[PDB]
């Protein structure tokens, strides 16, 4: 049996590898290389341009935290946007909220969605929900053109190398600010505290220009580089995203595997070296 | 440049790899294979029987949490024991406490200590402290024979395969119970929540037989399998280890890089799937 190994200039000198049970699908789309394999121990794995995007084993950790953090803080969110997230994990978690009336997803690469609908049916099940509307477009353009404003924007991008290059900058955060309701929240995938501290500082810097409350949370997920990933949390009001305003008690949330009321605030309690770095920003 | 790759039956189907800048030292001791290399991005790395034991880049995360969790809860600890920990990282953190009068370390493999004193001088600096007493012995035997009792016992073992095989069982926890003061605390390296849940359940089960309060905390550290490791926290009193009884404010602790007052309790806020597994124990 062969092994898949994740190398990158974005994390030099380290690599994570998974043993391949069988390759399921491979293609070069208009935007990126796409690879799906069944691993021996992490279940099915999606790889985009050589970078692990999700595995069946741990995906719930990232999708639950990215979704339930802003969604438990927002009082009665009705319109939510997902940027990226073609796999549909975020959308799957959003559909659990009965108050939600509309979910827009803006994904540049329709191949990602189609591959997820075929190979990852427990991740892409949300696409069946009548509230979901799909836009195949660069989020950069979608955000300049959208007429609606959103209660919550979730930025579930890949890394700065590739199609997500348009999403890591100051103009992007302006567009997010403008696409949000007066009391709206954005959460965005932000890199690992263990390797990307200069980037975290940059992103916080861009966000603080516009948002009156910028916070950073960390998630444990073994198949992302360094075994964790951050959430850049941006608020328009003074109160921020560290404290949920509700508990997820109904039957739709019985099955949650990572998120809970106490984990929410705990994820914002960062290692001392990081707080030190992001103080004079 | 070549790469070091960490494979193991203890974490099947996955591997973490670091690029080697240069090999520094290699030997087969009486107990295990020892390897020291300079990595390209994680600094110097100690490997025992093919398993990464520490790197310069992230070691502080494990050593600070393992030490400062029990040491901030214990009111005035005077006598502390370290089981394993031949590198001296725990001892380095213990020496910061002026109230401490004695630190015993029981390490089976003197080669580990000697290699750390040569190659890892910023980790093994604590050995110079007059309060430190070294016993080259199986902790299993040391704990049967010791006459003193300790305020805190820190079990900084390697994995269940190798010399640390004697340290993962019910009789071991009895010996820890007996070596502790009436109001004493033990913390012990416990595996990753992402792979070893049956083991975590076993260890908690053994501990709850004897200790009136057994808790589990998680630490983020990129060079351990799955990017995290747990602390099995055992207490003889009703109150447990989740809340510090002091803040580390003096000049000795100015330099801490991971631990802080709020991180302490946050580390005990576990993902929902794990709480679910460890409820009916
Ligand atoms: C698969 S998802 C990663 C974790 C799964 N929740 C990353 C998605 O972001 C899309 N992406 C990347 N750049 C953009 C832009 N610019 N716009 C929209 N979507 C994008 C990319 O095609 C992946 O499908
Ligand atoms: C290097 S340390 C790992 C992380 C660094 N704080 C693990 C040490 O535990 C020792 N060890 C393993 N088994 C035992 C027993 N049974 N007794 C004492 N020390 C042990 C082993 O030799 C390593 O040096």
């Amino acid at each position: 049996k062969k092994w898949f190994s994740e190398f990158s200039i974005m994390w030099p000198g380290q690599a994570f590898s998974l043993k391949i049970k069988k390759i399921l699908y491979e293609t070069k789309s208009k935007y990126q290389n796409v690879l799906v394999f069944e691993s021996t121990t992490y279940g099915k794995v999606l790889v985009l341009d050589g970078v692990i995007q999700l595995t069946e084993k741990d995906e719930f950790a990232y999708h639950e935290m990215m979704t339930h953090v802003p969604m438990t803080v927002s009082k009665e969110p009705k319109n939510v946007l997902v940027v990226g997230g073609g796999d549909g994990g975020i959308i799957r978690e959003l559909c659990k909220y009965k108050s939600v009336e509309n979910i827009d997803i803006c994904e540049i690469d329709e191949t990602v969605i189609e591959v997820s609908k075929i190979y990852f049916k427990n991740i892409s099940c949300g696409y069946e929900d009548k509230r979901v509307n799909v836009f195949i477009e660069d989020a950069s353009k979608f955000l300049e053109n959208v007429t609606n404003t959103y209660d919550v924007i979730i930025v579930d991008s890949s890394d700065p190398i590739g199609p997500a290059e348009t999403l890591f900058n100051q103009n992007f955060y302006e567009k997010i600010y403008n696409a949000l309701k007066p009391n709206g929240y954005c959460v965005a995938q932000c890199e690992s505290l263990w390797i990307h501290v200069g980037t975290i500082k940059n992103m916080i810097g861009y966000a603080k220009k516009l948002f009156k409350k910028v916070e950073y949370a960390n998630i444990s997920i073994p198949t992302y580089p360094c075994g964790c990933i951050g959430i850049l949390c941006c608020s328009k009001t003074d109160t921020g995203l560290t404290k949920p305003n509700k508990k997820l008690e109904s039957k739709e949330f019985a099955d949650l595997k990572y998120y809970n009321y106490e984990n929410h605030s705990a994820a914002f309690k960062l290692p001392a070296f990081l707080l030190k770095e992001i103080e004079n920003i």
